[PDB]
């Protein structure tokens, strides 16, 4: 949601450094196609909420996803359609999608290079941090870094001060070394906004479905 601070720019050049894994997602069920974001953790893993998977109907091929989207119709890494979904078993928005190779029979974590997840070890309160991805009050399909500080930490929970709107469901948190430390799922109005804190708990649930997922 939009707070007092909004602060966010635009990414052109998307397969440059950490961004090339934050992904721009299309749900297209029948009754309407639902905008959202993710990022790519493995050959064929990515991460986003439960709500946006939810979008689907419990249909994955109705789930597509672009890496380093750049704008509308503008995919330098074309897209891929969903074949597995797995539920984090926590009360976390969280959930894991697997891919099937593309047309060129290339693998999504191929074509880009999977984010690093953090093991947060060192993630405090008013840190500075940044939330990547795709919102829906920009034009279709940009990448938007925005920027703020962690505000709230708490076993599996996380609020920052920071602004987003729908279609940013999903989107990575960053800190500054550009590990992924959580995953935003939404907001209360004039309040926060918040994500999923990849701690112990969620740490396990990831390595023991995602055999090569990259912990720093
Ligand atoms: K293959």
């Amino acid at each position: 949601v939009i707070l007092p601070n909004n602060d966010r720019h635009q990414i052109t050049d998307t397969t440059n450094g950490h961004y090339a894994p934050v992904t721009y997602i299309q749900v297209e069920a029948p009754t309407g196609t639902f905008i959202a974001s993710g990022v790519v953790v493995g050959k064929d893993t990515l991460l986003t909420n439960k709500h946006v998977v939810d979008a689907t109907h419990g249909d994955p091929h109705a789930l597509k996803a672009f890496p380093s989207a750049i704008n509308q119709d503008n995919y330098p890494n074309g897209g891929f359609t969903a074949e597995q979904i797995t539920k984090y078993s926590g009360e976390g928005d969280l959930a894991i999608v697997k891919f099937s190779p593309n047309e060129q029979n290339k693998h999504i974590g191929e074509v880009v290079k999977p984010a690093t997840m953090s093991n947060n070890a060192e993630t405090q309160t008013n840190q500075n941090i940044t939330v990547t991805g795709y919102p829906g009050d920009k034009p279709v399909a940009t990448m938007w870094e925005s920027k703020g500080k962690i505000t709230y930490l708490k076993g599996e929970a996380m609020q920052y001060d920071l602004s987003t709107t729908g279609g940013n469901s999903g989107s990575p948190v960053f800190n500054e070394k550009n590990e992924v430390i959580g995953i935003h799922w939404g907001g209360v109005p004039n309040e926060f906004n918040g994500a999923v804190f990849i701690n112990e708990n969620v740490r396990n649930f990831l390595k023991q479905n995602i055999e090569d997922i990259n912990f720093a």
